[PDB]
């Protein structure tokens, strides 16, 4: 009866789920869109048609295709990301949980995953939103959305595959719980997307695209920004790359409706196969198929639409890990490996600053060769390695967020920045690798305070203060509770630039986050380059 | 007798003077040159014709024609650097100070003044050679050579002004000691040359030149080198400035004949009164009559000869004060005043900038800006101040004379490196300025010597150190004594860079001096400028 929900596309069955010593329930595995298979395949999703009788909604959905990491096999640390349930096409769906009684109009969160908009599922270990819909009492939903090619193929002018479709399978979702979270006990007027990393980025497209702004309150984004260098491309380097990608399938090229009907008729897992095989650099942290700023989702330049104001004014929660470049550089920098401390010589410090800045001339590789270089201790092998994971989140998410900050503070409704620097006590992962992308995970969605875990009591303490600032700020536009003597998370604005550490220590305020290096990247080097 | 010296050119008449408690013998104002007056004004300098009867040399000569300074009436810190007797185009004289009694075959240190070509005096009390002749047992030489157009009036390709004959004038000087410095007790195969600034330029400038090299034995160099960018102009640049010398004058412009004529008929302190307004740039330390790179002086360009070792290989010792840059600022910079701490604007600081680096377009402005601004606290004055600072002395003196250290070392016999960052407890200049331009040749002097000059014990046995290591160089090549257990010396070699402080607390030895900041000024901000 608590299980049971008639939504208006028709009625859901949920499970009764334990959490810690209690129950919540949840309903997994809801239909948001028709099935984007066949002759779908590329285009834009349809909303799913009503059912008749009862969906079973007791057990996850499957996931969507995509690239599978098996650089380190049976390896937690890398597992833990990679599909848990059969992939499938057929993967557009969402997934509720509900604190138990059912609440009458309840904060809603709806996740966004990440995974560089080619790799991702709602259904992994870390994503369980349990802890959170119990701990916060809110309704917690995971969304799902294509990636890789078939989320993110662009072929602009084309109708059948015209690009931005995953972003589109993000807003069918949210245009669902709009329209249908008021069943579970859910507040369609105080919905709190958040996502981290491609999701981070996902959920500032929302922010900025007209056609998604009206659906969703506030927004919070982790790891992750709309203007990141990999978080998309121009209609004709998705063009090109849509066509290397033909080429690569010996398919017709002649016209977009041969290739798209080619690229049709090929196995998912063809697809997968050969998408690493379109980027035009040999580099790190760039993915193949990604948004393309097409002039419809996005009416004009990101940058241009920043600078005008031409966002959805709300409050915003972000902020960025430690470590950021660790990950990238192990799966792809000569000299890094999972089980060395990984020192770094001259010669593969070059190589990693080619790798990291790939659109970069000479003059633009030695400009950042001497930003992160100390010169009177050049051949340390600490410093060469730290001071390439730092070119790699500077470049990638710290300084892009940091910009998006500065930006939507000028014309928003309140920002808080936080800068994520605990190193978990039971990391798998070396030490060299810090506080690595996507390890504040876990603490924003509860897991360290499951005992079997292993956590510390501290990183128990920790993940109870982050869900309640996420879930106090879904729920009001502020993380900090009034009248309540902790702590305050003060606002950043555009003087003062304040921002918190999140760590098992006390809180403490800071200001200007790594402004030295981020008037490197965001104004030093583009004028560089540009002039060169 | 003691007092009385027959030379080749003909007799000469010293004086016996009183130096601490004891005496010696000086002869001062004997000329080495005819009179470079009248026909001969820009032309090379002729030896003087000898003369019968006795040349009294028992007072100081004129000093060359050339612009005084000023800004500070009455005030002794900058009155102490202008000419102390009376200006005249008649000025080629070099003064002596022989031990007493008179040494058979000694040591000889031949002084080289600076004021940055276009001022100097060998007569200032600043540079009395008879503390140092008396203290360490050397025979003290300083000459003088003309300054200015006067000595530095380039117009290629003629013969009446050539260019470099200031240069010229330097090296007759040293032909004449090299012939002559035998009869006053000095061992004319041991001459050290010593100069400071446009002294210690060129001092570097006879190491590159053939026709200089063999007329000395060893060399130090006292904040400034050959390739600092205001030492040298191109013969193109030199007669651009001759031209518009002369349209400043209103001049026949036709021809070289006719320029040179009317510009000899002009009183000295006419050309004096324009020579400023030629610079091609608004700029800070840049002077407008400089060396001119000839293809006869300097066979070719000073770069080339520094990669191949086309220069004098033998030992050198040089170095650098802390704060170079601080007496041009005061002088030529908006903010920065005598008589308060010169706290610099955000404002005042991009005026300096522009200012320091005349020759750098918009981008190499940001990149200078962006090397030297901390933007955790870019309006706090005193970090402007003391950046601006910095920029000078990188730019104009420190880096310069490190990219020579580092060529010359390649080839050469023997380096020695020093950083002076000592601040003399008497300084009339205010202390934001710290350790100021010219300020460590009161040490080299021997001035702290004197107790009525108020310097502290700690400072007159700084003095002793250095005038030893001087002479002790300039004795043996190496500045330390053997078999004593003082602190040593190290020589800078190409792996290690060693150095030392020069200050009154104990010796520290140091390596890479200011290692950062030259890769920008000596690699990066070049390659970035010839880009663009
Ligand atoms: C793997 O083999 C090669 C790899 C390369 C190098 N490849 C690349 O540079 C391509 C690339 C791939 N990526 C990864 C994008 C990030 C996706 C995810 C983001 C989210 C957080 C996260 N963190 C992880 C941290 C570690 Cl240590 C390990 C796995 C992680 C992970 N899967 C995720 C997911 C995916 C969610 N960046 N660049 C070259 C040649 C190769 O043969
Ligand atoms: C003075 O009026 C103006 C001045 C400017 C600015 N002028 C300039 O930038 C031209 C310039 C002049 N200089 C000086 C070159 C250095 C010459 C001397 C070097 C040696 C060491 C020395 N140090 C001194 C330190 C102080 Cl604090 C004061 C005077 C010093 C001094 N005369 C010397 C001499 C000269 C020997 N650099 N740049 C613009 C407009 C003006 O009306
Ligand atoms: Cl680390
Ligand atoms: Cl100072």
């Amino acid at each position: 009866s608590e299980l049971l929900v008639n939504t208006k596309s028709g009625k859901v069955m949920g499970t009764r789920v334990p959490v810690l010593s209690s129950h919540i329930s949840a309903f997994l595995g809801i239909p948001f869109a028709e099935p984007p298979v066949g002759n779908m395949r590329f285009r834009r999703p349809e909303p799913k048609k009503p059912w008749s009788g009862v969906w079973n909604a007791s057990t996850y959905p499957n996931n969507c295709q995509q690239y599978v990491d098996e650089q380190f096999p049976g390896f937690s640390g890398s597992e833990m990301w990679n599909p848990n349930r059969e992939m499938s096409e057929d993967c557009l769906y969402l997934n509720i949980w509900v604190p138990s009684p059912r609440p009458k109009s309840t904060t809603v969160m709806v996740w966004i995953y990440g995974g560089g908009f080619y790799s991702g599922s709602s259904t992994l270990d870390v994503y369980n939103g349990k802890y959170l819909a119990y701990t916060e009492e809110v309704v917690l939903v995971s969304l799902s959305y294509r990636v890789g090619a078939f989320g993110f193929l662009a072929l602009h002018g084309s109708q059948e595959a015209p690009g931005n479709v995953g972003l589109l399978d993000q807003r069918m979702a949210l245009q669902w719980v709009h329209d249908n979270i008021q069943f579970f006990g859910g507040d369609p007027k105080t919905v709190t997307i958040f996502g981290e990393s491609a999701g981070g980025a996902s959920v500032g497209m929302h922010i900025l695209s007209p056609g998604s702004r009206d659906l969703f309150r506030r927004a919070i984004l982790q790891s992750g920004s709309p203007n990141c260098p990999w978080a998309s491309v121009s209609v004709a380097e998705g063009r090109r790359r849509a066509v290397e990608l033909g080429r690569n399938l010996n398919c017709n090229l002649n016209s977009d409706e041969e290739l798209i009907h080619c690229l049709r008729e090929k196995k998912p897992q063809e697809l997968i196969d050969v998408e690493w095989n379109v980027l035009p650099f040999d580099s790190i942290f760039r993915f193949s198929f990604v948004p393309v700023i097409d002039g419809e989702f996005f009416p004009t330049s990101l940058e241009s639409m920043l600078n005008s104001g031409n966002f959805k004014k709300t409050q915003i929660l972000l902020g960025v890990n430690k470590d950021e470049g660790s990950f990238f550089l192990l799966y792809g920098a000569p000299g890094f490996s999972k089980d060395s401390e990984s020192k770094i010589s001259r010669e593969d410090f070059m190589s990693g600053v080619k790798l990291s800045v790939p659109h970069a001339n000479d003059l633009g590789l030695d400009a950042v060769t001497l930003q992160y270089t100390d010169w009177m201790d050049d051949n340390n092998g600490i410093k060469n390695r730290d001071g390439l994971d730092d070119i790699v989140g500077d470049h990638n998410v710290i300084c892009p967020l940091m910009h998006f900050v500065n930006k939507y503070t000028k014309f928003g409704n309140g920002t808080y920045l936080y800068f994520f620097n605990h190193r978990a006590s039971n990391l798998v992962w070396p030490e060299w690798m810090g506080v690595i992308h996507g390890y504040e995970i876990e603490f924003v969605f509860g897991l360290p305070l499951v005992k079997e875990l292993n956590y510390t009591a501290e990183e128990e303490a920790l993940s109870r203060r982050i869900m309640h600032y996420w879930a106090t700020f879904a729920k009001t536009g502020n993380p900090n509770e009034p009248h309540s003597q902790e702590s305050k998370w003060p606002l950043f604005t555009t003087k003062e630039q304040k921002f918190i550490d999140l760590n098992t220590e006390p809180m403490k305020v800071h200001q200007r986050l790594r402004v030295q290096m981020c008037v490197f990247w965001n104004q030093f080097l583009p004028k560089l380059l540009n002039a060169t």
